[PDB]
């Protein structure tokens, strides 16, 4: 296949298999027409209802969909001055709940170094606070999975996350961010201005409360920031996500350093 200028020398998946949620891409060596088992296409440029216009190569990233069927082939064509050449990718279907529910739904964690504290059977980690007067920030990722495969996230009816900041800190409610990813979704997009719009975040400087609704097989981060008020020994922040009568708790002890 060779116009001119132009000679496509391979055309090659990256999985010469596809299934529901999992990453995949097109390889193009030198108009691509993908069908409808192709979710979340991107990346001149165009995406027109699964068709892409444009010694180098040009990789489409992709995402296969809810409707690809086990031994299935599917074409995907590659249309270059007329002269049509397609290639296949088969279906595969796996058990995704089959899989026991064993991945945490949210981790509490900060922008802090580590010391441990030998305690009577244990070490204890905590965030080292080497500067008083700098804000500490706060992520918390609710429903990550294995942070690459989306059918390893859950479904959570009724989710309502909620912390208690600890005494001698404050919210700076301004700092609250809430990062979203869908299950086809590529990037973590800030639906934060949508969440305070329809009445989902109520803050104060001592407290945090989102509610979620029905998370979806959606990976939430929510990023805020904290400013110390007084000293206190530690600073034992507890979340907790409450889903469909089930209450879970993260926690993220940090100290103040010897200063």
């Amino acid at each position: 296949q060779n116009d001119g200028a132009v000679e496509i020398t391979s055309t090659t998946f990256e999985s010469n298999t596809v299934a529901k949620g999992i990453s995949n891409n097109l390889r193009i060596d030198y108009v691509i027409s993908l069908p409808d088992i192709f979710k979340d296409i991107e990346p001149d440029f165009d995406v027109k209802d699964g068709v892409v216009t444009l010694t180098g190569y040009m990789i489409i990233r992709f995402v296969g969909n809810s409707n690809i069927r086990k031994g299935v082939s599917y074409p995907v064509s590659i249309d270059l001055n007329g002269k049509p050449s397609t290639v296949y990718i088969t279906g595969e279907e796996y058990s995704n709940s089959s899989s026991g529910a064993q991945y945490p739904l949210m981790y509490k964690t900060a922008d802090l170094p580590t010391a441990a504290t030998d305690k009577e059977q244990g070490r204890e980690y905590y965030g080292e606070i080497v500067d008083r007067n700098k804000p500490i920030k706060y992520f918390v990722e609710i429903n990550l999975g294995d942070g690459v495969n989306p059918n390893t996230r859950s479904y959570l009816s009724n989710a309502d996350f909620f912390d208690n900041i600890p005494k001698g800190m404050a919210l700076d409610v301004n700092s609250i961010c809430i990062k979203r990813m869908g299950y086809y979704d590529e990037r973590s997009s800030d639906v934060t201005k949508d969440f305070w719009e329809s009445n989902r975040i109520k803050a104060d400087t001592k407290h945090l409360e989102i509610n979620f609704g029905d998370i979806r097989y959606e990976r939430y981060t929510v990023i805020y920031e904290t400013r110390i008020t007084s000293t206190e020994s530690g600073y034992l922040n507890d979340a907790k996500l409450y889903y469909d009568d089930k209450e879970l708790p993260s926690k993220h002890y940090s100290k103040l350093s010897k200063d």
